[PDB]
């Protein structure tokens, strides 16, 4: 049965809720990202209206199947009337396609449900500056003071380098990138970019990255593997055995793998600066792990909410313990009494 968390009081609408059959009365979906855990249940046989971005709507008809008629896309940054409802998409920066939600309830009450998202100051001079906000369904997913990471522009940084020295000092050497869902793309993008090759990958990954209107992807991406120097692997094959497997298919090519994993957090970020990371090492194959989060630091998360000074808060991440919610509820009052609100 659909959570409390996922329902807007007032409205005929859910955000993220799919995977509960049918819900008693809601006449509107909303679907904030193309991600597993959001996305679950649909398929080509929905039939209720869904409302989402243009790229997470390209996404549901070519990689789900979802038929055209119930597909309702809507553009960023626009006041739009849905079911007699003023609604409000914004980038959430989080993965392509990726928005959060302003509601405008027929009581004057007003609602906004983050989806997933990094916090930025940029966000403080959207259409959020222009009024009040009565509820925030916030992410909350590193909502502790222990989750520190660095900037994106930093870990891109450290990757480019990395990758331009290993290769310059051997030609012979391959790079490697791990994926399994959309975002994230920027960290293999820029390595081949600075390498002057295009990405390798596989068909259903290519498929992928068609739907997401990046910028030249034509003359970016590719499927001819042996073209390529930079190749992109399921996740789950990034360690010495799937590596040295896969070296072996590459026929003499390459005599060295240097491969990358893009983690979230890890407990090594409360000890070590991103400058100063090294790889697990196996004789000619190397893997780093390397801190790019799509997600809000601490910090982040609470100078936006700090900004935003909304009137009541709910989680959508870490709910279902008891000693979470609690130590979640701490650090919404001490941000409450900090800043006077
Ligand atoms: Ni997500």
């Amino acid at each position: 049965t659909c959570p409390f968390y996922k329902k807007i009081p007032g409205t005929g609408f859910t955000v993220d809720a799919f995977q509960y059959g049918v819900v008693e009365g809601c006449t509107a979906y909303f679907l904030t990202h193309f991600h597993s855990d959001h996305y679950a249940g649909l398929s080509k046989h929905f039939t209720f209206p869904v409302y989402c971005s243009e790229i997470t709507g390209n996404l549901l008809k070519n990689k789900l199947h979802v038929q055209e008629q119930y597909i309702h896309p809507l553009p960023l940054d626009t006041e739009c009337i849905v079911n007699g409802v003023k609604v409000v998409l914004l980038d959430a920066n989080h993965c392509p396609g990726a928005v959060m939600i302003l509601f405008y309830l027929p009581n004057g009450t007003v609602i906004l449900h983050t989806g997933d998202f990094r916090a930025d100051p940029s966000m403080e001079r959207s259409l959020l500056a222009d009024q009040k906000v009565h509820m925030l369904y916030l992410d909350t997913t590193y909502c502790s003071p222990e989750y520190t990471f660095p900037s994106q522009q930093e870990v891109i940084r450290f990757a480019i380098n990395t990758a331009f020295e290993a290769v310059t000092l051997n030609p012979h050497a391959l790079v490697v990138c791990g994926t399994y869902s959309i975002g994230k793309e920027k960290v293999f993008l820029a390595i081949a970019d600075v390498l002057g090759s295009k990405v390798g990958m596989s068909q259903e990954k290519y498929k992928t990255l068609q739907c997401l209107n990046i910028p030249e992807i034509n003359s970016l991406i590719t499927t001819d593997m042996c073209s390529s120097l930079v190749h992109l692997l399921p996740m789950m094959q990034i360690n010495f055995k799937g590596l040295q497997s896969h070296l072996k298919k590459c026929g003499g090519k390459y005599n060295q793998i240097l491969a990358f994993r893009p983690t979230g957090w890890t407990h090594s970020n409360k000890f070590t600066r991103i400058a100063d990371v090294i790889p697990q090492t196996k004789g000619n194959i190397s893997i780093y792990g390397i801190p790019y989060s799509e997600h809000s630091s601490y910090l982040e998360m609470k100078r936006f909410v700090q900004w935003l000074k909304p009137q009541k808060i709910i989680p959508t991440v870490n709910v279902g313990t008891w000693k979470s919610r609690s130590t979640m509820e701490k650090y919404f009052r001490e941000w409450k009494l900090e800043a006077g609100y």
